[PDB]
């Protein structure tokens, strides 16, 4: 029954050098965005949670340990999605049985799926969790482009609750909106929610906001209450903090603003590239220093 | 001297059935946007005005009778862009004479031009008229990407105003404002008209203010005041229309919009197919009791 | 140290309908390539093999299975590649353990690798496992272009024996022959084996092989030989039934094929649709009748 | 009814340092291409002749001087094709009058035509003038693509004589071999003359003909002839100078090629730059001692 709006961070996973999940860490993480950047609510297993370089049993233990530490104090979602929809149905139990407020999943990719297949897969997940369920559509990775009419024929389906639009296109966004306005929709562009809001949508789920969530929750509120210059000027130095941290490794950036703060948010995965050089390192210490102290 | 902020008709064309201009179709559509969309300048020679399927001769001639009818009741500005260079130039120099507010020039296109290739264009046109440029980017129909850094190396040149943005990159408009904040930039996609003018946009350029330009007038400043919630309201409708004439054929429905009214914005230029099936006139019909009756 | 020139089948898997691997369809599949197509070997795990949408055991047990049926008679080459760096290292040392005389890995995917990180993820693989490897390059599937630099840099690695070229540049392709004369390539797409046989690569691996080995060998000697008017005609029959598989649904289409032939194909494994609709089984038999009866 | 088969250079254009032709130099290359490159035909008004930033009236000087330089020595082929047709129709009578053996013309491109309004293009041209017609398809400049049904509606018309085919899909190149085996194909890609070749195509296009087109007409016949291994050597050769010259920048290191022979080739036409650094003087002059004696 959570309400599923607002500011969501896509939880980033603290690894260690191996890979592994450093339980530690992870907790940390979360106790961070939930304490320090005060989100509605975690994105668990996303493109930014390094999911899909990811064994099962490793996103079972995230999604457990997510669980765990945040209790009932925020709102929960599980991206279970994946080329493989019997992986996806079995993450789907899995996280419902953790009690999960809503599932989410990526469309499925790599291979060049049919509507009518992609459909099939919502509708898979659905039946076999019994789950609400957020399409997850970011078009620049998977290569998949969702018009109007497929939105509304996956919104046949009862449990489907909107959209988490990591996609730039706001005709789409505004027809969306307009056609079906009963169900939400995450912005999914953290340089873009300025805009996004500004077309009066639900939320917004990003990778940024597990440091920056204090600036993005003031962007997003004050431009739903129609104060644009200064939702603006908060966006302006959000976007030269997120010039920055896209210029020098977007995850391994994010992990090290958080690391200067105290939290453990260890290695990323391989095969993305597991620490920072030293000259990467001096100037993630400059974006700190300039932008988030 | 004219302030160049504000709404912007990208201004259509009366064709006669050969393909040449209709003079008194023409004047007809300047001061249908005068007097009855209340536009603050019309942008003439555009794509919007079916420019690049014409010849030398005939651009100078919708220069002229534009002009001629307008006067200086509102702001005009001159598209001179061409892959011909000695042909921008030509036109520049005649738009200059005629007294047009500034020069704008669409990004050379077809081959691929370097970016010093491309801002020596625009250099070379500024040197031989004297007069004020636009640069007009319009990546879906030439292909060519100017990013942040590129756009300052055009911005050295202090005749240059800013850009007229026919593009969707709302990160790339925000690092603009950012990076350029004396610079103008004007909106150029009418369907995303309320999420630009929030990240505050100076003004709009659009084809379909030719007959919506009493609601485009209401979606900008409604935004500039901070009342979303009812410039939404009205882009939602704007787009209705939209939609419907995307469907049914840009340009020969809002000129069927126009004859509507009693503007005889004639024909289309082929190679663009040159008038509406009788089924397209009927949808045109509807459209216009449904949006603008 | 087998020969690995010449006509590889990308390995179809056989599946039931609850998306389990169908144990003797497959080794059915495995006898026929090797008894009546006539293959000197097997590319298994490929994305033919429905290999992206499976689990990681599965994988496992169709390595197990393919290299139990073949044993010795023909080469086989592992496809261990994933955007799971520690599932393809486990893979690999899997595959090895069974004996395959070469990995093979596509392009990770989904995320936007960087060079440096796509070529750490080949070494990764070869230096836990001291197989040789593979480079699968698929840019209509994971949107990675390697040039010839790049492919130079992969090459440092001694234990790489060149790439399978599911690519269609053929400008690229000769230019890859140009600059590592003694590196293999195999061709990827079988509706233009003709032409990158006429460029001299070194052999082919094809979905198609499974039921059109006969032809696609005929091509490929042909070919190699000079005589282009006699490999011309093939290629262009090889193409009408290339043609009506495409239009039909690509994997559904050859099993329907092999069934037809009394190979145990069994179903496509889900997300994928699992069985041709009647209308498209009896184009199947169409298609059995004109080009393989 | 010349034989318009064979080997065709794309003709450069000598450029004075204003822009203006220089008809010395033009007729200069005219006499090379004829004399010294002994081409079956001259493909005149192309992309190579830097044909898309001119004048009509300097289109028109262009095509006077080729055809009284060439007189019935050779083919003429006339590219009259534009984003405005009635200039493409004009240019085609004139051409016509001069007696050029067949026009030819660019897919109308900058706006998004569709296919009706294409074939609507070629049509119109073709009942204006009363000559012969060839379907010039880049793709990779114009966007545009047209498949094997769409070429059989161009084809309809008797007058299209077939393709001038400056792409890369080798698929599509034999399916319209197969379809049409009576409509000639040009190849337009020189870097990927011997595969077009291998699957039959008619003839060749191309600008480094200009300067290499003894090994182009080599490679072209040895491989109608089935000496491939030879054939191939030549390609590899004919690569590396085309490799060179792309990297220098292909119009101007053509014309600098032409020039250390003694051709008055002239500069390149604003707003491409319009002559070599002395850099590249001199890496053209490495490209001449290395490929061209």
């Amino acid at each position: 029954m959570k309400n599923l709006k607002g500011i969501f961070s896509a939880l980033l996973v603290s690894f260690n050098a191996d890979g592994s999940i450093n339980e530690k860490g992870l907790r940390q993480i979360v106790r961070y965005n939930i304490d320090k950047m005060k989100v509605d609510g975690l994105y668990v297993g996303g493109s930014t949670g390094e999911n899909f370089m990811l064994s099962t049993e490793e996103k079972k233990e995230i999604f457990r340990i997510a669980k765990d530490e945040a209790k009932d104090e925020i709102a929960l979602i599980a991206q279970v999605g994946s080329v493989n929809l019997q992986e996806a149905i079995e993450l789907g139990k899995y996280a419902t049985e953790l009690g999960y407020d809503s599932l989410s999943a990526v469309t499925p990719f790599y291979y060049k799926f049919s509507f009518p297949e992609i459909k099939h897969y919502y509708d898979s997940i659905i039946e076999a969790t019994g789950n609400y369920m957020i399409v997850y559509s970011i078009p620049f990775l998977t290569g998949v482009n969702i018009g109007v009419e497929q939105f509304g024929e996956l919104y046949k389906n009862p449990k489907v609750l909107g959209v988490a639009f990591t996609a730039g296109d706001f005709y789409l966004l505004e027809r969306l909106k307009k056609a079906y306005p009963n169900h939400l929709i995450w912005a999914g562009f953290d340089e873009m929610m300025l805009p996004a809001a500004s077309l009066g949508v639900d939320g917004a789920i990003g990778s940024t906001f597990n440091v920056n969530g204090v600036r993005a929750r003031q962007i997003f509120e004050l431009t739903q209450a129609g104060k644009l210059k200064e939702a603006l000027e908060i966006q302006h130095v959000t976007n030269d903090l997120i010039e920055g941290i896209l210029a020098n490794g977007l995850y391994l950036t994010i992990k090290e603003l958080l690391k200067l703060d105290g939290v453990e948010a260890g290695y990323c995965r391989e095969p993305m590239t597991k620490e920072l050089s030293s000259e990467k390192v001096a100037f993630a210490k400059e974006l700190k220093a300039k932008y988030l102290s």
